[PDB]
């Protein structure tokens, strides 16, 4: 077995670094003064970084690889992708979500992901994909530790059952308590909804994971009723607000006085970069908006926000191979974080700030920790980043459980030359 | 020498075609019933995608690498990329340009791109870019067939000896008369800039490429002169007007008017999607807008427009490979051409719209041409575009000038599974 990781580089470090191994754990970190000999039992990162495993702290496993079934949502709204996605749940098949849930996750393996959050439609009196979700967070559990979230889809308040359905999944087993308040039927539903979320995640001690203000209505604040009851509950630490983005619609004077609450509350956020460009700013003519929620503000203030892929291949998104650099690359440029040091320290979006979200407690390249890490052909965020590079080496306790051998381009000039993108 | 390209797909073709080549060109296109056995003188496309080169309508090789010397671009914003391009300039010496053209040159070439326009400063007394510039265009004709606009960054009437110097730079060989009318001191200087950058290009049988309304102001309306001069001289096939961010501005009823002219005028458009995400909006708190020309309305109105990548690592854009699907990607994206078919037929935004752009006579798979080609190892537009495909081969008169070995990802589960992220 593995019992070293030699020549790695590190996020905000100086020099090459050493990571000890035993017994599927990290057992130290040493400082090297110039480059390690490889040898038997020892993975040589050569110079490349090495980062705890990428997190995908949103996505939709339920309806991946679905988009087009049995129509496409032909006004790229989030609206029009509900109504396209209930004509598929009425066409569910235990087996036909395990299929395709496995299909991403393969993906997901392969692009150094370790820890998934994934939302199941639980409007539904079936709960077909529930049910076939819990099978498959059982039998990913070697490669992925997979959340998942009871999401009623369709409303709490205005769908026929919904809370009693809310409930039955979290009995049935979902990590996370979810919940959709600006597509309740009234303002009002959308903050009781928010009350019941809140009481049920405290009834069985789970997390809360809310589908938050996703809709340019300046007017749609639901936000602040999370995080308020977040800070009553004492609860922060547990508590994410996915989206939010009419926050990108808000006026400057009502967001100055929200902040405050926010970080007091210490609630998490999730942009999701790829499937906010595409959804968003759908009703406005010339100009656009973007539509991506106030990340460069909410690093600035100290307030956790990460990135989430949000769906492949779905009613709500026709692209995406699960890269988590490439959703990383879409945030960046929309929300003008383009400074070198904020490309650079992109990689916390889609890793630190991603396992905090998830309230992870197990994570990061730490003595003690689980020997989970992976290792990018790349000298810093920033490269890794611009190149777009694949995972070298995906290692799970202490074992490689994913490999990438890099593509090989050559032009011929003169004489051949290899290149690689590299200065 | 290669004799024919098999098993090939072509966008909006049924089925597998083959491509006869003789005399470095293309003798005959025949379709297929059937996948045809490989021997020597075939190069196999495996049911791969075969398109005319991909070609770069608009970046700038006298900038590239220098990004962060001898200062950052701080605000993100045009007016200070220009401000620290001067310093820049002032540094400028023959081999600095060669060496960092070059380097980006070849990364182009890696990326199957067999065709650049590529603008180059000529506010500059000495013409230190363009003398060298001259010499690459020189050198990598093998290669690319460089197009070089004489740019006069700092305004033709609003900097000391603009005009002449712009004429120096025609006189010396430059292909196309460039212009930037809304950087100039008066509206007025900015109109009869026009004038005279046409009245030069007819002097001299050059075509025009104009740096146009790069800028989110409303009055920024230049291109109705650039198109209405096109317009009067029956010229429109040799006119360009770049970025036109300022349309993304506009008030409909005034657009509506507009797109009349610049359908009847036939000029070209050029929007840089990763450079104008990123400096465009950046006088907006929240809502911010987009800033990308009106890319979606001039396809639907058969107005071509093409995507350029602008800048690679320059004051303007700290990122870049070189990759036309990466600027296909966020183009489609921000502009919402997200619909199967608007993804699909993206690749021509990039080959044959570009090809138009740029005056192009020999360009397309068609018989009589040179055998100037591309393999992508995908099955069609959509494919390519969703998994970023590398260029498998790149073919300029019917010999390999590029070719990439796919990377090769592997994961680890109960048994160890190849993944190429296809469905
Ligand atoms: O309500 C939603 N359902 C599915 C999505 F992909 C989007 O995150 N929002
Ligand atoms: O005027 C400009 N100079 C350089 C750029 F990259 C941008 O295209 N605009
Ligand atoms: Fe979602
Ligand atoms: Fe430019």
């Amino acid at each position: 077995a593995l019992q070293t990781i030699i020549n790695a580089r590190l996020p905000g470090e100086e020099g090459l670094w050493q990571i000890h191994l035993q017994d599927g754990k990290i057992s130290a970190i040493d400082a090297q003064s110039g480059v390690m000999p490889i040898t038997e039992n020892s993975l040589d990162a050569e110079q490349g970084l090495v980062i705890p495993p990428f997190v995908e702290p949103h996505i939709h496993l339920d309806t991946t690889q679905t988009a087009g079934q049995p129509n496409w949502n032909q006004s790229g709204t989030l609206f029009e992708g509900i109504e396209r996605w209930a004509e598929r749940k009425a066409l569910l098949t235990h087996d036909d979500v395990k299929q395709r849930a496995w299909q991403t996750l393969k993906w997901q393996i392969a692009n150094g992901i370790q820890h998934v959050r994934t939302h199941v439609d639980v409007s539904d009196a079936t709960l077909t994909a529930l049910k076939a979700m819990l099978e498959v967070k059982q039998e990913v559990a070697p490669w992925i530790d997979l959340q998942i979230v009871a999401f009623p889809q369709e409303g709490i308040l205005s769908y026929p059952n919904g809370e009693a359905l809310l409930e039955e999944a979290l009995r049935l087993g979902a990590d996370v308590v979810g919940a959709i308040p600006h597509f309740e039927f009234t303002r009002e539903y959308g903050v009781e909804s928010l009350h019941k979320t809140f009481a049920l995640a405290q009834k069985y001690d789970r997390l809360i994971d809310v589908h938050c203000d996703e809709i340019d209505d300046e007017q749609s604040r639901f936000v602040e009723t999370v995080a308020a009851l977040a800070h009553h509950e004492g609860m922060g630490a547990r508590v994410t607000a996915s989206h939010t983005t009419a926050m990108h619609s808000y006026n400057g004077a009502y967001t100055s006085r929200l902040f405050r609450l926010l970080k007091m509350s210490g609630i998490n956020f999730v942009a999701n970069p790829l499937v906010n460009i595409h959804l968003q700013g759908r009703f406005d003519t010339y100009p656009k908006r973007r539509g991506i929620t106030r990340v460069k503000e909410m690093l600035e203030s100290g307030i956790n926000v990460c990135f989430g892929h949000d769906s492949v291949f779905d009613p709500w998104y026709p692209l995406g191979t699960a890269n988590m650099l490439q959703v990383l690359h879409m945030g960046l440029h929309v929300c003008q974080l383009m400074g070198y040091g904020q490309i650079n320290d992109g990689l916390n979006l889609i890793t630190h700030h991603s396992a905090r979200t998830l309230n992870l407690q197990d994570y990061g390249i730490a003595a003690g920790n689980s020997a989970n890490l992976i290792i990018l052909p790349a000298e810093n965020g920033f490269d890794a980043l611009r190149r777009q590079v694949p995972v070298r080496y995906s290692v799970r306790g202490g074992k490689v459980i994913a490999s990438t051998q890099p593509a090989q381009t050559t032009v011929y000039l003169e004489q051949p030359e290899a290149i690689d993108y590299k200065r």
